[PDB]
């Protein structure tokens, strides 16, 4: 698990992660965080923070889900309150809802690529439920995020469904391997 091997890297640096799971409604984000958590942050164990905040702690270890774009605006106070003194962020993406990219597109950037507080954290973005038939590809969720266009930050976009686990832990892997090494840092 990335659950197990986060907790075990952390308790031998001997400190504490924070990992922000931000992304539109409906794109998978607490089923992702139930399932990679092997049920411990189900939504019977969520702290719930905000409208559309929640939080997860178990030992060094926390969590924040929250859910982007819509009637929520970002306001550069709920950053600090909420997602400041994150290691790494996790963009969700639903992949069979092209609809909804142009939206996902302005939220990354109005809260990730052009935010000054997020710096050399890693983010990971998760092109979601890719078993669905109407799921684009990786690299069309690529093209359509402007990802082409990020040149300043440490990024990485999988593919992955969270009924079927596809590349779910692979994804994972590389956030905890750069999460661990900039970490104390
Ligand atoms: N078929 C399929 N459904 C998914 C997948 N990921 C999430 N869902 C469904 O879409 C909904 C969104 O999940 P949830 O995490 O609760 O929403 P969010 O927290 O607002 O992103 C859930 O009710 C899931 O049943 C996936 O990979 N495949
Ligand atoms: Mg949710």
């Amino acid at each position: 698990s990335f659950f197990k091997r986060l907790k075990d890297a952390i308790t031998k640096k001997k400190t504490t992660v924070k990992v922000a799971w931000v992304g539109l409604d409906y794109a998978g984000k607490s089923t992702i965080i139930k399932r990679i958590t092997q049920g411990v942050f189900s939504d019977d164990t969520k702290r719930t923070l905000g409208l559309n905040v929640d939080e997860f702690t178990s030992d060094n270890i926390k969590f924040v889900c929250w859910d982007i774009g819509g009637q929520q605006v970002f306001r550069d106070s709920l950053w600090d309150a909420y997602i400041a003194g994150s290691s790494g962020i996790i963009y969700v993406v639903d992949s069979a809802a092209p609809e909804r990219f142009e939206e996902a597109r302005t939220e990354l950037w109005k809260w990730v690529i052009e935010n000054s507080k997020v710096g050399d954290i890693p983010i990971l973005i998760l092109a979601n439920k890719q078993d669905l038939p109407e799921a684009r590809s990786a690299g069309e969720v690529a093209r359509a995020l402007d990802l082409h266009k990020v040149l300043k930050h440490s990024y990485a976009i999988v593919p992955c469904s969270a009924a079927s686990g596809f590349n779910l832990e692979d994804a994972l892997e590389w956030l905890r391997q750069r999460i661990t090494e900039m970490i104390l840092e």
